[PDB]
């Protein structure tokens, strides 16, 4: 549970995409504080070009390390599952666009928390801002409702992210999240609460490879 989450933990994500027929994965490797909410990671595209945005897979590419306020500690769900962990799945629908489907593990393999996951695309369009790469590298901020799915014993979420893209117009993607545990031990629901996140996106100068560096932060809110 939460104990495993007290100092700074290891994290490992690993995906393998394929949208529209175009493969990739990427790997990352970085480090979570859920005691600040704090994740750094970077990312490397380990295939050659990215053939999507780097902002499209944030919110694939570990809600665990989210700060849950004292107050808040019987509602984290996404601690109390490990450290056997969960399976996230989403479907993103891109507005006027195509969608990616997700699935994740989010688990301990010993001493480092991986986030494993295989992504799907479908439809996209190739002149369309995620295939055409025409957002902007960046990742506004955003909240998260998290309400409870007692009938799968975890968790539920829809929200959309609002992604800028280069001529200042607004791109869509619509998430529809369900997590479940992996392990068949007690866990916490949550009553209705959100999660706040903040982002920066850097690059390395010396990394050659199609990169993305990434700061985030991560804190619950919204119960009493």
């Amino acid at each position: 549970g939460e104990e495993l989450f007290t100092g700074v933990v290891p994290i490992l994500v690993e995906l393998d995409g394929d949208v529209n027929g175009h493969k990739f994965s990427v790997r990352g490797e970085g480090e979570g504080d859920a005691t600040n909410g704090k994740l750094t990671l970077k990312f490397i595209c380990t295939t050659g070009k990215l053939p999507v945005p780097w902002p499209t897979l944030v919110t694939t590419l570990v809600l665990c390390f989210a700060r849950y306020p004292d107050h808040m500690k019987q509602h984290d769900f996404f601690k109390s599952a490990m450290p056997e962990g969960y399976v996230q799945e989403r479907t993103i629908s891109f507005k006027d666009d195509g969608y990616y489907k997700t699935r994740a593990e989010v688990k301990f393999e010993g001493d480092t928390l991986v986030n494993r996951i295989e992504l799907k695309g479908i439809d996209f369009k190739e002149d369309g801002n995620i295939l055409g790469h025409k957002l902007e590298y960046n990742f506004n901020s955003h909240n998260a409702y998290i309400t409870a799915d007692k009938q799968k014993n975890g968790i539920k979420s829809n929200f959309k992210i609002r992604h800028n893209v280069e001529d200042g117009s607004v791109q869509l993607a619509d998430h529809y999240q369900q997590n479940t545990p992996i392990g068949d031990g007690p866990v916490l629901l949550p009553d209705n609460h959100y999660l706040s996140t903040q982002n920066a996106l850097s690059k390395d100068p010396n990394e050659k490879r199609d990169h993305m560096v990434l700061l985030g932060f991560v804190t619950a809110a919204g119960i009493t």
